[PDB]
């Protein structure tokens, strides 16, 4: 299946998606209203409405080919909208009481970014919380390296085929990682009055930022 080949892929997947879930649980009601940015084929999203069987999610991405595998996993969920839109496109009209993302924002240049978080904390409620599952830099080259070698000992490990880590390691050549505590000072210079990285594995960190708390 495409899940597994994801836990494959990617180290800690549970820790840092569950942290993702787990920290939107103990930040907004059952009933919340949440944005899934880079949707992709749905997978933080399916894992929040399996916590969360009463929140409204809209799941947002540029690609169709994606969204059209999210279409399928929520096939008969009638709480769940999908939209077809760009990071950088106008963001659906709030209020949210959460903005999640996974392994999407790190494609979008710095300025973008930068530009993304202000641009999240409008449309979301006082007291609503961003959450970003990300692949992130290391602060030096030097540890880059290291953090390359735990990624690499991590999809070793999980018996990846050849061919699926080759596709892998050429999708990362068309990101713009940064280091997860300067996206996080980000949040705070956009306004977010608390902000922390929750779970981290190396070259995969969760982290989130709360709209008044
Ligand atoms: N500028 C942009 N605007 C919207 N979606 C974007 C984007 N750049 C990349 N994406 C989307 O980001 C996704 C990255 S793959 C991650 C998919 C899913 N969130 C998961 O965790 O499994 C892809 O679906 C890609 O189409």
């Amino acid at each position: 299946t495409y899940d597994a080949l994801r836990r494959q892929l990617i180290p800690s997947f549970d820790l840092l998606y569950g942290s993702a879930v787990s920290v939107v649980a103990m930040s907004v009601p059952a009933t919340a209203r949440i944005l899934d940015l880079g949707a992709g084929t749905g997978l933080l999203g399916a894992a929040l409405r399996e916590r969360l069987p009463d929140a409204e999610l809209l799941l947002q991405d540029r690609s169709q080919a994606m969204l059209e595998q999210a279409r399928q996993r929520f096939a008969d969920d009638d709480q769940v909208a999908i939209r077809v839109a760009d990071h950088l496109d106008e963001l659906p009209a709030g209020p949210f009481d959460a903005v999640v993302s996974a392994l999407s924002i790190a494609h979008l240049e710095h300025q973008d970014k930068q530009d993304l978080f202000t641009r999240i904390r409008k449309i979301l409620r006082p007291g609503g919380i961003f959450v970003n599952v990300e692949q992130v830099l290391a602060p030096t080259s030097e540890l880059e390296k290291m953090y390359d070698r735990q990624h690499e000992a991590h999809v070793l490990a999980s018996d990846t085929p050849a061919e699926e880590w080759a596709a892998g390691r050429e999708r990362m050549k068309h990101d713009i990682p940064i280091d997860v505590e300067t996206q996080i000072q980000w949040l705070r210079d956009a306004g977010f009055t608390t902000a922390d990285c929750l779970a981290k594995d190396w070259r995969f960190a969760t982290y989130a930022g709360w709209n008044g708390s």
